[PDB]
RNA sequence: AAACUUUCAACAACGGAUCUCUUGGUUCUCGCAUCGAUGAAGAACGCAGCGAAAUGCGAUACGUAAUGUGAAUUGCAGAAUUCCGUGAAUCAUCGAAUCUUUGAACGCACAUUGCGCCCCUUGGUAUUCCAGGGGGCAUGCCUGUUUGAGCGUCAUUU
């Protein structure tokens, strides 16, 4: 249970904050968990997902589907992964969204900021 | 006997009740003290690559600067190695600015995008005219400055 008075357990307020979060907060909201191998390697349970992360689906109709992220649609609260698509009847391939909470991060796109955030959260590369 | 009319069921018909939902209300509580002549609240007109609104903004116009974050924005399309970075973003923060015409609204007017006046600059062989760029000219009151007025009144005058 909550103890502090600045935390609100009101469903209406929490839902409004989620649905009207700006993109900076949606980045944290769209965090994805690392695989078991990456969790062992880094020491990080989960990270905010990025554009070039290699990701594996662990839940849904595309379980066990690998693929590098193609976009982080923060407006739609989703991520778009290459080769995870739907072939329309006209033949066009459209992206299929899915939540990063249903994914596992299998390869990190590392830059200076990602590595610094890993050390911040307690990782060691 | 049919058609027609009534009743019931099935399916199909505008209707949008019911059910479930809910970024909205409404009450209660706690904390705080912050509008404006340094131009407010409000109004008008404009600003997006493709748009007119309680979106945001002002000719620096869906915004500039500074800061934080750290890779987006996204309906479509795009300047660009913008991606191990003084750096994406309809991001957050926000202390620097810009802030059109107005509005208590301030040169005089205002059912007019109407008329002046004063400085400095530029152009027209120009201190006077015209034009352009910039900066100004409200009222009441206070303190001070300067210039005054009044046999209201003080120190010199046959």
């Amino acid at each position: 249970a909550k103890q502090s008075l600045d935390v609100s357990s009101d469903r209406r307020k929490a839902r409004k904050a989620y649905f009207t979060a700006p993109s900076s907060q949606r980045r944290v909201l769209l965090s994805a968990p690392l695989s078991k191998e990456l969790r062992a390697q880094y020491g990080i349970k989960a990270l905010p997902i990025r554009r070039d992360d290699e990701v594996l689906v662990v839940r849904g109709s595309k379980k066990g589907q690998e693929g590098k992220i193609s976009s982080v649609y923060r407006l739609k609260f989703a991520v778009q992964v290459d080769k995870v698509t739907k072939e329309k009847v006209n033949g066009a391939s459209v992206p299929i969204n899915l939540h990063p909470s249903k994914l596992v991060i299998t390869k990190l796109h590392l830059d200076k900021d990602r590595k610094a955030l890993i050390q911040r959260k307690g990782g060691k590369l």
